[PDB]
């Protein structure tokens, strides 16, 4: 369950660097921790013993990833360059941006691209009018139902009964049966509109990003407010634009 | 150093080896670029794969999107980066040009926050987490101006001073005199020394101690704003935002 339990699950593998896993887990311990963190606080978050956590922080400090006053610790901007290593080496992310920017300019709305990681979607590219590297739940987002629809029937049920299908609004689908029917309908449309299931006033439309082999690599969407655009404009104007841009992107990376 | 975790340093350096390599990498390439022995690289990659940070097909390796969340841990736990976004956004919304915030990382500046305005640097596509040389960017001249004279001269005697354009200052003497004027000015304009058509003005961000933490800038196209307007109009807005961000963070 905990980050430590994940690390110690490989303790029988001789090629698994426990201290590198712990160090990466220490970086993750700062997620959404607006203030700075002590050793004890990080050791409670991750269940990593304080001695290891201190040595991880000490190591990150000497490498320029972190700083301290002796009591609290905070990450340094150099950590951002780690995410850049993924961006500047991933052609999908690089080639999506001009499409994301043009979509945003035509419609005056935010446009995004996410992949699936576990039970969440991970925003890998944005074009704003909440952040690259940020996560949202898959079951109640447009881009997530796209990527849940790409799953085979086996992996989808394993997700549904294992995910926290918490109800966020009056309209959020929160049970596996309702969601599976929803996914079956996304599967048949090849697009997805979610209306105010993540938070009120928010309504978005997503389409899949394919490779030349047919696999869904990712999803593309547009984020709108319910008061400005209607479901009619979403499906009759936004959808053809998103599909045109998605096929252009597919053809550009993979012929 | 007994508290230094070598495999953690190597793993992070393995990640960094993928910068600007849009092609899957071998053990051999990563070892050559980082000087890390091949066996240690192998184990580092194996650990990254098991943790979901990287993937392989048996021969080559590439990073997975989960690496992006590492940077998100910095952005969502640092007041400097959280509080600067509203300032950057209202600046770009007032002047209709891009606004940015950067710090000094080694010899480069590091972009840690951007406004929503699209500014397509043709020479290098710029994202959050990307770097630019300090000697020829507005924000870089600010953060170099914060160096003492000794550290500055050490930088100038080793840095790569490529003449990006015909206007780029690319010799240590000119940069030195240019930095010294940035010191006394409190701001810096770079006119098309990084790329043609690009011109920016930058100011420093201080802490309560008076130390330069970062720089704010406005990135403009030369066909949208005259040099007078960068300094008559864009400049005072940058100081006000900087001093407000400083007060909001340190009082
Ligand atoms: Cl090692
Ligand atoms: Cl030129
Ligand atoms: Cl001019």
């Amino acid at each position: 369950a905990s980050p430590a339990k994940r690390i110690q699950a490989f303790t029988g593998d001789p090629d698994f660097m426990t201290s590198l896993a712990r160090g990466l887990a220490v970086i993750q311990a700062f997620q959404e921790r607006k203030r700075h963190l002590t050793i004890a606080q990080i050791s409670h978050r991750t269940e990593i013993p304080r001695a290891a956590v201190r040595r991880c922080l000490h190591t990150l400090i000497k490498l320029g990833y972190a700083t301290t006053d002796g009591r609290t610790y905070s990450l340094l901007p150099k950590v951002l360059t780690l995410g850049h290593a993924y961006l500047s080496s991933t052609p999908l992310a690089i080639s999506a941006q001009p499409y994301l920017d043009r979509i945003s300019d035509q419609l005056h709305e935010a446009a995004n691209m996410a992949t699936l990681e576990g039970d969440d979607i991970l925003y890998i590219a944005r074009s704003a009018t909440l952040s690259v590297g940020g996560r949202l739940p898959a079951y109640c987002t447009s881009m997530g139902r796209i990527l849940l629809a790409a799953m085979d029937d086996t992996s989808l049920r394993e997700y549904l009964e294992r995910a926290d299908l918490k109800a966020r609004t009056s309209r959020t689908l929160n049970d596996p049966e309702s969601l599976f029917a929803c996914i079956q309908q996304v599967r048949a449309q090849g697009w997805c509109v979610v209306d105010q299931e993540l938070e009120q006033g928010l309504r978005s439309i997503a389409v899949p990003v394919y490779d030349a082999s047919g696999q869904v690599l990712a999803a593309l969407n547009v984020s709108t407010h319910v008061g400005r655009v209607t479901r009619s404009e979403l499906e009759q104007r936004f959808l053809p634009i998103l599909l045109a841009a998605s096929r252009d992107l597919c053809h550009q990376l993979f012929g």
